[PDB]
């Protein structure tokens, strides 16, 4: 499909953004592994090859993602989170030795781990603005699922970060589902409510159980109440 | 639709070119704006919106209009054309901040003062060119477009602006349908030289006559003498 | 969907990461030329024509083409060859005018140039490689092939040039298809083996050098010994 090369040739704009940003940050590791994604993206594209847009888009991924990865270190160290900044530095070490060793797997292994840090900085900030609002429920979730995503950097394993991702994620969307669940209170509309605090129960009694199954089923529920407030 | 996405990808491509030449020729506050745009463009394709791709494509034009704006106002400066400089300068700020303002229809605006500042670069030059021609009288015309673009920046009229445009335009056309009108000797320019001339005269009173309902009229009919030579 | 346009776009991507290398080591001719190439290519593709992309494609080509062949002279600096060291010099500066310029008919002329010198480069290391491991053959060819394409590029001869390339082509694909028949001995396949030293000598007796028409059939002959392998 004519789909794939043209975020093979989007990504590589959106990398040489970064390799800009390396020529004036003094940064040479990232302007060369900026600059190697998106040559790998071009040689993927000169041929009209398929499987070749796959990895040069999973390096342009990894790239974007290393920036990412080294501001939220640059912020978390800034704002006091040591170990957050160590966390992520060891992220983003990962993730350009994969680069350079040229494993595209192992490349995934590390794009995985560098969604779950940017995931911890989220339900960081998710979890303070609760303790701000006086909740100690969502706060109680919200720091168990952090605490327990870094535990699993601090392993490195592959399967309990993508664990730790599935629980970070429905702790994110409870936040929206609670906030709709609150302005569904304003309307007089309580088919909203209702649908809202289902999802929201179903969600956070899922964390109560912990299961990695249970947590999905709430998901596709909390979609179906993000989505109504989508449509208008 | 497909067209407009590769018009987001040439325009990014060509704001990069910009942002590369903001390196070399000491410009900074236009690799900001040149990142600023591209970014949203390319953000903007990857979610497939079209009201937010035409929005990033204005913001693309808006900074390659700040870079030609600004090589005029240098030119200007250099020139001694002070006034020119001071409105090119006015019409870049107003731009840059439209654009860090973020208000499209500011950027509108300012896009609309951009162009016309390059349109009154212009008909300078044609009045040069009839410095480096011989005289056919008028010139006060093209000063009447000139100075009342010049002026309109000094009410910032709604109604007002697309007209000078309008006229600055036209003496614009001036060039072309008489560098047409000089092949007509013996041959006589296929005979339809009256045809050029036609459009000339009823053009020259139109401009004086300053209507907005018939001298739009009167452009699109010395482009019908123009089309004829678009054949050949 | 046409395809000729996102060559254009790709080949432009490509020149930008050159334009990037030439702002940050000070050479600003090569800026020039990438600026020049991806922006005739820009305003070629905004407008959807097709014969102006056929032209910024071939610019588009010699920019990179120079940035390979100035690699190239470096390299031969460091390694004491003035002999490379000019005539890539030679084939750069003249790919150089023919780009400030715009002429379409010498950047094809210099265009093979450098693709002569590359391939010296390349014959360069197939000759050191028949001399390393004792071959009373290609010793000889490869030598032959480099003393007669640089007596062409030392004349800046454009037809006699066209000429040296097949024979250093075909030299360099006996290093191909003695590779496959050494191989087709580790295998233990039959019809990799006896074909492919058929195409070995159909190559290695064409020693004609005045034979000017069937060193293109044993390109061939060795091609439909070589493509074949590359299917799996």
């Amino acid at each position: 499909s004519e789909e794939l090369e043209k975020q093979a040739l989007v990504y590589a704009v959106q990398v040489l953004l970064i390799a800009l940003r390396a020529i004036l940050q003094g940064d040479e590791k990232l302007f060369k592994l900026a600059e190697w994604a998106v040559e790998l993206a071009i040689k993927a594209l000169q041929n009209g090859d398929e499987r070749q847009v796959q990895r040069a888009i999973l390096f342009m991924q990894a790239v974007i993602l290393i920036q990412i990865v080294k501001e939220i270190a640059e912020e978390a160290r800034k704002q006091g989170d040591e170990k957050l900044f160590e966390l992520a530095r060891w992220a983003i070490e990962l993730a350009e030795k994969a680069i350079e060793r040229g494993d595209e797997e192992s490349v995934k292994r590390a794009i995985l781990f560098m969604q779950a840090v940017i995931l911890i900085q989220i339900v960081k900030k998710i979890a303070e603005k609760a303790k701000r609002q006086g909740d100690d429920k969502l706060f109680k979730l919200a720091e168990w699922a952090i605490e327990l995503a870094e535990r699993a950097i601090e392993e490195g394993d592959e399967e309990k970060v993508k664990r730790a991702i599935l629980f970070m994620e429905a702790v994110i969307l409870i936040q929206l589902v609670k906030e709709i669940a609150k302005k569904a209170k304003e309307q007089g509309d309580e088919e909203l409510f209702q649908r809202a605090e289902e999802a929201i129960k179903d969600a956070e009694k899922a964390i109560e159980e912990g299961d990695e199954e249970k947590v999905k089923e709430a998901i596709k529920k909390m979609k179906e109440v993000i989505r109504i407030q989508e449509r208008k």
